[PDB]
């Protein structure tokens, strides 16, 4: 499964680029 920025899958692109939380 690749990824859409760099996540695992769920997880959010923030300003930073952190993959946070989507939930």
């Amino acid at each position: 499964e690749n990824f859409n920025g760099g996540c695992l899958a769920g997880y959010m692109r923030t300003a930073d680029g952190r993959c946070k939380p989507t939930f």
